[PDB]
């Protein structure tokens, strides 16, 4: 029968709580290690309806945002969607995204409450499919609040929060991402383990990896692209596949993690994206 999800938005502290290794760079690094413990439990101590805590960031921290931010911001205007290059500039002013500056998710959660009703919650780490897309149901995010380590500003083998803040926040203050992002979330509700399966792939090949058709130009939305210089410039380089959104092909794609995509997936914009996942979610409903 049908398996548990919330029914609330503070259902969600009984699920978002269910979550290093020597590869990753700073394995090695014990200051690191305790600092990345701190967020874990911030994060596990959260419950809905708390402020969320307001992190002091380190030198080293705020250098490596930097880095990041100052490579990824000369690409946007060429690279990413008119919706993100349009959100982007209200970020720096409401919520304080500078090179020298990490922005709060506290103030990016009540940014992007006023415009599109999402919020964020910090997460300890990697959810199962189910619980991650079930916040999204209530317009809940939740967003890694750590850094990458410093030796490698440039790779990270996990969503950290310079992906989430660069890559995600943008097009969540975007209503018509929005809708689409909800919408994933509603249809994952104690559906089946095959239809979150498929689901969590097409989030993929679109919130993460998407690509969009605006103005005869390919652009990019996916927040992993966004986060990412080497595939960034990679998915609009002309080398790479592609092929144009469709839920019953793009569920069957594999979901690489260690390595550029095989495959990007094209959306013509978001509302037919939101259309086409419609027409889906009833084949397996
Ligand atoms: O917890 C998740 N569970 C899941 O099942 N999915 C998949 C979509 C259904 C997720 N996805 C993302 C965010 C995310 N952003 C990515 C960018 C590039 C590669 C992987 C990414 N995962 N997260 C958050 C997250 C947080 C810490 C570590 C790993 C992942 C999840
Ligand atoms: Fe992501």
């Amino acid at each position: 029968s049908v398996p548990w999800f919330p029914k609330k938005i503070s259902d969600l502290d009984h699920c978002a709580n269910r979550v290093l290794d020597a590869d990753h760079p700073g394995f090695k690094d014990n200051v690191y290690r305790k600092r990345r413990k701190y967020f874990a439990d911030l994060a596990m101590n959260y419950k809905h309806g708390d402020p969320i805590p307001k992190v002091e960031f380190t030198e080293e921290e705020i250098k490596t945002w930097g880095t990041v931010f100052q490579e990824l911001n000369k690409l946007y205007p060429t690279h990413a969607c008119r919706e993100y290059l349009k959100n982007l500039p209200l970020l720096s002013k409401y919520c304080g995204y500078r090179e020298d500056n990490i922005p709060q998710l506290e103030d990016v959660s009540n940014f992007l409450k006023e415009r599109t009703g999402f919020s964020i919650r910090p997460v300890a780490g990697y959810l199962s499919p189910r619980d991650f897309l079930s916040g999204l149901a209530f317009r809940v995010f939740h967003c890694t609040q750590y850094v990458r380590h410093s030796s490698d500003p440039f790779y990270t083998p996990e969503p950290d929060t310079c992906h989430e803040l660069l890559g995600h926040v943008p097009l969540l203050a975007e209503p018509s991402f929005a809708q689409f992002s909800q919408e994933i979330g509603l249809a994952s509700l104690g559906a089946s383990e095959e239809a979150v399966q498929k689901l969590a792939t097409c989030y993929f090949f679109t919130v993460e990896f998407g690509l969009c058709k605006q103005d005869g130009q390919l652009r990019v939305f996916g927040a992993g692209l966004l986060s990412s210089i080497s595939e960034l410039k990679h998915a609009l380089s002309g080398h790479a596949k592609v092929k144009p959104f469709d839920p019953k092909i793009t569920c069957k794609q594999e979901c690489l993690i260690t390595t550029f995509q095989d495959v990007y997936f094209v959306s013509e914009s978001f509302e037919d994206a939101k259309e086409k996942m419609r027409e889906f979610t009833k084949t397996i409903k």
